[PDB]
């Protein structure tokens, strides 16, 4: 509630739905907390920093607060580490949530309320756990006390916990120790645990009733625990005799929600059936970084796994030795639910069809990853078996043609899983990345059996090919092809013209051949794609063109950044004006980046007619006509940021009947015209920010058109705080225009002790 | 002779045995000739320039003149084009060399001496040739007139030479026409021509009679007609069909003394043994860039070549084909006296011991080139038949571990053959060079059966490997190592110990394990290294260090710039003072780069013995101290060039005892010491060009210690030419010291109408 404010430098979002009233003071550098803070906010942000110590005064009028984030306020460049006296946080009978990360506490805090739900005490100097100050801690669910002592925040001693410190959490539910130096599980854990990480520690056995009493644990992660340190980028210590993490074999037989289970950095070397005997519930496995190579082969305990969903086996790889084959045994058969497999990091020679026959009967799998794995010879014809499949990966390995500020600091989430990167590819159906392979040339009999592909990777091969439409024969069903980071010789206008389905083609960073002058350049080549879409060539350092124009019935998307556009608009030079002229159903257009230092007047006339989406970004126009944006009577996503532009229009409602989304970021513009937005109701978004303007009058921001306005910046300018601008300081605190960074960013350069003031936060009674 | 100059802004070099003097007037922008020119000179350069025409007065005087050098005075942002007025060459008796290179001159010139013996025309607007002015130049034996009609130099006019144009230069020797858009092999040539040069020509047949009279011959060039324009980053134009350039069986019949014979390029199908039936004393044959791919496996043509030297074989491969192994005749044993062979761009998949039989009874065998090939699969063990190789090349091809201003404004050599890149390591024996590969990991079995190997380059391969003294264990006699580009983990001090002979060691651009913190850096590996002299590990970004001091009682030269050596030697940190104090022997160091704001007082103290050569350019030293050098008691070269210092010491002779070489290039100093050079008698070479200096004054630059200076830099600098610096301006026009640059780069910046004033030529009479 409250709705309206007054000083806070602070972002306000309100939620009637929820009755939440949320306050962002991220990055601001308040050195103490702002006075006032409305008493009906319930989510308090104090993230990074400059605040010396929390005092009970500080939440004394806050009673609705649920939610106090205070992670990083003191990175160890800091001062002494925080303070915090005693019962300042009891008046907080609502509090449900409270962050602590990254304040270099030594112990726990005490006087917390009742009512606390969530604790997070990472990146702080606690070693120490005993059932005396976790007492109070009784009605916690979720707790996090890990990162207290490793390689990057070191403490030197090893954990200690007290027998049964976390019996008597009954509510417990999630709780984390990764990176704190932990020997021993600390039994007795609670039974209503579900969640437990304790990897990246020093853990080096486990008792057969560490997990006697866990029966609701869905997720365990062991990992880091003597872990594998070969060629490892980090501090870390192998267990003695690389002797592997000693588990068991009646260890996990209480658990039987289990769901999730890592074991990833283990140095494991043989993975006993007998583990996966009660836990029939199991669904993601990972056991990846350990030393199974020759388990792979064997595999005995999948007979144990009928719902397993993922299966990570990465980096499994034997030292000092080139497996000829993969050698993945019959037991793969029996994972009837697998979706995803991993076996990256399994380096070997040769790839063959019966060698991927287990995986046959997997009517769930739907990603099969073999990147990172250096295979010479794969014929790609073995995969027609593989048409249910989704994405098949054969990354950076060697595949040829066939011969004859901390962690803590951000991610509220915490503990979350590993997000997979989902590529722009993959929504359009099969996917066979084979990026930054050995490929150096196209065969059309190499890419047979594989006209089920509606995807095709191809960046970084370094391919050096003269296309004239016959190489992607067989590819009768692909929509997306990546050609990126290659050597494109665009010698014919028939390239790509089999390639009927085709909707978005990517040929950027092909600078190589297009660099050369004097060669020709088919730029027509799109006529051909009659179901082309978007057509991505940017940084190609495009400066010559055989062809007059591009012709294409429906391109809608064209990205044409980086190039060379000056040469081809130079002075005297008027053969490709209407360049983009043919493209009929093109609406947004990329022209950044080509060094543009001004247009010739007459390439607005050779504009498509449906342009929308007009870039001219990082491009040094030194003068930009306006008269001339009458001709696209379709504009409205003008963008000039980055430029070297010194004058407004005179009238924006004469330039363009259409433009909302004018942006001149960056840009060096002293001064506005007297009726810059003189009758433009059409406006919705402005930006001025990054500027040389010096005071804004009231005849060009009239308040009729200022209503309509979605957002407005005017920060990290030059202002003048004189008593010249009453009206604008009278308007810019009396309205209500979302003005981000109002507080924190736009300043007052003068004059004299209006340094730095706020232009908010000022009140001139003498003008 | 002459001696002394007055005011000529270019350098002058006698030589009294060959009665030769030189004077060199490159890249100084002058508009016309300048006055003073010695009439004994005799070679006369004037490239690059501003001279708008060529008139009879400018040689006037200058009657013994054998040399003159107008090479590219107008590149096609240049005016009209040059013009020679008549009879302005008449008067040079002694002439015997021209150059009128980048002129684009129409016609050749006329009334050139009898005398002359050397013309070149390259670069012009010359396409047709007639008897005419051919007639004056009947005593000439060197013709260039190539590159005055193809891609960048067009003239839309194929060639034309009358019929017998060139038989009456009855003295012609080397003839070039390369680049001239040429059609027909201009006959009837003089029967005394040696070298012939007709490539990168419109050559399409060759007529049986065409060589009938070229008796002498011994340099035929024939490549870029009818050229292999596949992936051609030029402008070329292939022939119709693809047709090869034809040549009769019976056209190298009267060739008896032909030793070069270039085809590469031609798109040559099949070599007939007819054609070397006659050339029995062929050294050199190119065969490159051609579709010779089927005639290697025949090679019927080698049996009549006993005396063969040079064999190139490049970029012959098959276009949509990747060959099985490569397919070597066995016509190969015939060349006896061969040398050197390259089969590159023979892209194939395997490379197998007995494909190379029919190189193994070469004993005249040195260089084998064989990169630029994808071999796949390649047993280095095959290797060990070749012992008698010096160079054995298997560049970027994927070989991996085992498994279970224009061209004629320079070069005046003009027709000059193509020099071998000599590597650093070919001088140390035999080399294999196996750089850029798909090696990801070190063998020992791999290197087995190769002890003879004395050099070894395996940059460029991003190897990750963690080497602990037992990865080059057969390579007893590895005298050098390259280990660039990697990423080398150096977690012990046993790396590279079981290499005994080893004396150069590069392990450059490791940067990815080095730019870790917290992680072991064993620096003190080359203590085992007993006979190491040579050490390059710049490149690194070496922030930390395990061991405390790097120890080798060998080591003379270290390489340790582009690292971070301010966070080892910050303030408070005195644990890597004496880094380098346990290097004895060592002599030169080249710790540059290294954002050394300052140097710690105590590292001078820490620096070995016998250093000699210390570096420190590109540091941005803001204040470094001068009293301290009084510890190197063995410096000679000490080197702060583009720095940031600001003050020189206040005496030279108190700093250093042994300084000679002080260079102090792109700095910011004002001003020097008023006994800045005081009874430093030892120094030999000084440096302060491209800095802020204003004025030196006499008791800072006596006499007696610049009589013995071997060169001085004072160029590029801020000097201010008022009354104050009469002493100055009288020393340095008339002094012997050697300053470079003295009349083209140190100018004045004032006061008012002296900008840009040259300082030897003033003379302030009102002083
Ligand atoms: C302001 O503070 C409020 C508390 O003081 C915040 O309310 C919290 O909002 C989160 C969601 O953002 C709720 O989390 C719930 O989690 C359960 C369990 O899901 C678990 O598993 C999923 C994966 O399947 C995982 O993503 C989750 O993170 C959990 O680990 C879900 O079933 C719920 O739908 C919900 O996501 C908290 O419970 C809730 N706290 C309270 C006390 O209600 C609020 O988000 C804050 N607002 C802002 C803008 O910061
Ligand atoms: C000043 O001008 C003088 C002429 O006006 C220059 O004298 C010329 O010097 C060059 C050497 O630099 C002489 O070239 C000769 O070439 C023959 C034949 O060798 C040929 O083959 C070799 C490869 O084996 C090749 O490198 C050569 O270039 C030749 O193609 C050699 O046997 C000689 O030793 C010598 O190298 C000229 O003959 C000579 N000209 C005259 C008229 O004597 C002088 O170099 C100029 N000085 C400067 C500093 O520019
Ligand atoms: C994680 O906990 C272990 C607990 O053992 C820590 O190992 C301990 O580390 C300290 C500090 O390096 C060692 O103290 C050292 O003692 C030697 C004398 O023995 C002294 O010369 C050193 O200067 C240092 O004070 C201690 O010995 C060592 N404990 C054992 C059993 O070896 C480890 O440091 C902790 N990790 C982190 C990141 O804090
Ligand atoms: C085809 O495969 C290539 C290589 O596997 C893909 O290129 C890679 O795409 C990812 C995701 O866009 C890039 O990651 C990004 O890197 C930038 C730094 O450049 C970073 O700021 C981002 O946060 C993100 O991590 C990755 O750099 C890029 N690799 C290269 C060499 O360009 C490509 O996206 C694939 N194409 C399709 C259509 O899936
Ligand atoms: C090397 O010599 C050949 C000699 O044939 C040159 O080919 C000629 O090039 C010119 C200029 O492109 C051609 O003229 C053209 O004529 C057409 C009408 O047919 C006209 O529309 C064009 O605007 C142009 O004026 C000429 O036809 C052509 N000769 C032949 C037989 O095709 C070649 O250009 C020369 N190369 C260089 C680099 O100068
Ligand atoms: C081992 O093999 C590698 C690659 O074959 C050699 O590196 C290459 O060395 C050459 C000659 O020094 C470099 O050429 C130079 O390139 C620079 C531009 O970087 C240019 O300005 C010079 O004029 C010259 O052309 C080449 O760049 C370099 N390649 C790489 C990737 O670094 C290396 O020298 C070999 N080592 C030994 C000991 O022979
Ligand atoms: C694939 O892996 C399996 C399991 O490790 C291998 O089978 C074992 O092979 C060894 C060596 O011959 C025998 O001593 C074991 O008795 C075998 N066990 C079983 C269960 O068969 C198999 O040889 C591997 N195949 C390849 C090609 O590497
Ligand atoms: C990759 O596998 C496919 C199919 O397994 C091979 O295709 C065979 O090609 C030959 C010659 O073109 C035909 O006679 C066969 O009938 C094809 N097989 C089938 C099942 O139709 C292809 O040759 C393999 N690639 C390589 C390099 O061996
Ligand atoms: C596209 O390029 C391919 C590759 O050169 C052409 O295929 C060749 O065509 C020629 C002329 O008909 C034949 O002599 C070759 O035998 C063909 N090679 C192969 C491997 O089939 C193809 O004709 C070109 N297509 C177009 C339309 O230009
Ligand atoms: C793309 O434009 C080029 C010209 O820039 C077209 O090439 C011309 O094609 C016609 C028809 O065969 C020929 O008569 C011309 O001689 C060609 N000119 C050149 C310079 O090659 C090409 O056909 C166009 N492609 C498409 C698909 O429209
Ligand atoms: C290596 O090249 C030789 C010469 O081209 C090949 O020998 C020819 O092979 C063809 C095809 O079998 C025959 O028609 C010719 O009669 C052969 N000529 C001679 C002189 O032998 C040979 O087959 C090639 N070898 C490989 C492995 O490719
Ligand atoms: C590369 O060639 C060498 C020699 O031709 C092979 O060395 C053989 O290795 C086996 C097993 O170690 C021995 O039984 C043989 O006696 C060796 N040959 C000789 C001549 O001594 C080596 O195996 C080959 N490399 C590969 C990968 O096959
Ligand atoms: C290089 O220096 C490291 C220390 O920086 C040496 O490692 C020590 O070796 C001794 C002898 O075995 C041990 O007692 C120490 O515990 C080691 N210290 C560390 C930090 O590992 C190493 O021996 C030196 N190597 C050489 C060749 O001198
Ligand atoms: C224009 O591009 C911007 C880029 O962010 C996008 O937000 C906007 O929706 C686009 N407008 C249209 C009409 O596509
Ligand atoms: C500017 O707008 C006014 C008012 O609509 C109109 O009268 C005038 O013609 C316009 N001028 C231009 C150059 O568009
Ligand atoms: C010091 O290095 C320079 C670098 O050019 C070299 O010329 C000089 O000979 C070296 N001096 C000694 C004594 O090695
Ligand atoms: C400087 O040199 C003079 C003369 O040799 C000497 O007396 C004096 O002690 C020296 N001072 C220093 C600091 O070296």
């Amino acid at each position: 509630a409250r709705w309206f404010p007054k000083t806070l430098p602070c972002d306000v979002t309100l939620d009637v739905s929820k009755n939440h009233v949320i306050v962002d003071c991220t990055d601001k550098h308040l050195t103490e907390i702002p006075g006032g803070i409305p008493t009906n906010t319930t989510n308090l942000t104090l993230t990074i920093n400059h605040i010396p110590d929390i005092s009970p005064a500080s939440f004394h009028r806050l009673v609705h607060l649920v939610e106090i984030d205070f992670r990083c306020n003191c990175v160890p460049m800091c001062p002494r580490r925080l303070q915090i006296k005693p019962r300042s946080f009891s008046g907080l009978t609502y509090l449900k949530s409270l962050y602590l990360d990254g304040n270099q506490l030594l112990e726990i805090p005490q006087g917390l309320p009742p009512s606390l739900q969530l604790l997070s005490l990472e990146a702080n100097n606690i070693f120490s756990i005993r059932k005396e100050q976790l007492t109070e801690l009784a009605n916690i669910e979720i707790l996090y006390l890990g990162q207290n002592c490793y390689y990057r925040n070191p403490c030197y001693v090893s954990y200690s916990i007290e027998k049964d410190a976390f019996l008597n959490l009954t509510k417990l539910k999630v709780l984390s120790l990764k990176d704190n130096n932990v020997t021993t599980v600390p039994t007795v854990l609670p039974s209503t645990l579900t969640e437990l990480y304790l990897y990246n520690n020093m853990i080096a056995e486990i008792q057969e009733d560490d997990f006697n009493n866990l029966n609701q644990l869905q997720i365990l992660d062991l990992s880091g625990n003597c872990p594998r340190c070969y060629n490892a980028p980090f501090p870390c210590t192998p267990c003695k005799n690389n002797s592997p993490l000693q588990i068991p074999v009646n260890a996990f037989d209480a658990l039987t929600e289990l769901k999730v289970l890592r074991l990833h950095s283990n140095s494991l070397q043989h993975v006993p059936p007998r583990w996966f005997k009660n836990i029939n519930n199991l669904q993601e496995l990972d056991l990846s970084q350990n030393f199974l190579a020759k388990e792979i082969g064997d595999a005995k305990f999948l007979h144990f796994l009928p719902n397993l969903i993922q299966l990570d086996l990465s980096f499994n790889f034997e030292l000092q030795v080139y497996r000829a084959s993969m050698n993945l045994s019959q037991a793969f058969s029996s994972l009837k639910s697998l979706k995803i497999l991993r076996i990256r990091g399994y380096v070997f020679k040769e790839l063959k069809s019966f060698q991927l026959s287990p995986l046959h009967n997997l009517q769930n799998l739907e990603v099969l990853d073999l990147g990172t794995n250096f295979i010479k010879i794969a014929n790609l014809s073995m995969f027609k078996q593989f048409k249910r499949l989704k994405v098949i990966d054969l990354s950076v390995n060697k595949i040829s043609p066939s011969g004859d500020y901390a962690r803590s600091c951000r991610f509220k989430n915490k503990e979350a899983s590993f997000t997979s990167v989902q590529e722009s590819c993959y929504k359009y159906g099969q996917t066979l990345d084979l990026s930054k392979n050995s490929i150096f040339f196209i065969k059309s009999s190499d890419f047979q059996h594989l006209s089920f592909l509606k995807c095709l990777n191809l960046s970084g091969n370094l391919i050096s090919q003269t296309l004239n439409g016959s190489e992607f024969q067989p590819l009768a069903e692909l929509r997306y092809l990546d050609f990126s980071n290659n050597r494109l010789d665009l010698l014919h206008s028939t390239a790509f013209e089999e390639l009927r389905k085709l909707e978005v083609l990517d040929i950027s960073s092909n600078s190589h051949y297009f660099q050369s002058e004097g060669i020709t350049h088919m730029l027509n080549f799109t006529k051909n794609l009659k179901v082309l879409q978007k057509l991505m060539m940017n940084d190609n350092d495009i400066s010559s063109s055989t062809s007059r124009t591009m012709e294409s019935e429906s391109l809608r998307t064209l990205e044409f950044r980086g190039n060379h556009l000056d040469v081809l608009w130079r002075d005297g030079d008027n053969r490709y004006l209407q360049l983009f002229k043919n493209l009929l159903k093109l609406e947004e257009l990329d022209i950044s980046k080509n060094s543009l230092s001004f247009l010739p007047s007459g390439v607005f006339d050779g504009m498509p007619p449906n342009l929308k989406n007009l870039s001219l970004a990082k491009n040094g126009l030194k003068s930009f006509i306006w008269e001339k944006l009458r001709y696209l009577k379709n504009l409205e996503t003008l963008d000039l940021s980055h430029n070297q532009l010194t004058t407004v229009p005179e009238r924006l409602s004469n330039c363009s009947r259409s433009l909302k989304n004018l942006i001149l970021k960056n840009n060096q513009i002293r001064s506005l015209t007297k009726y810059f937005l003189q009758d433009a109701f059409q406006l919705r978004y402005l930006d001025l920010s990054s500027n040389k303007i010096q005071m804004i009058q009231k005849t060009s921001f009239p308040e009729n058109v200022l209503n309509n306005l979605k957002m407005l910046l005017l920060h990290h300018n030059r202002f003048l705080c004189t008593c010249d601008a009453v009206w604008f300081v009278w308007w810019v605190q009396h309205t209500e225009v979302t003005i981000p960074y109002l507080a924190t960013d736009v300043t007052c350069v003068g004059p004299g002790a209006h340094k730095g003031q706020s232009v908010i936060s000022l009140d001139l009674y003498t003008c």
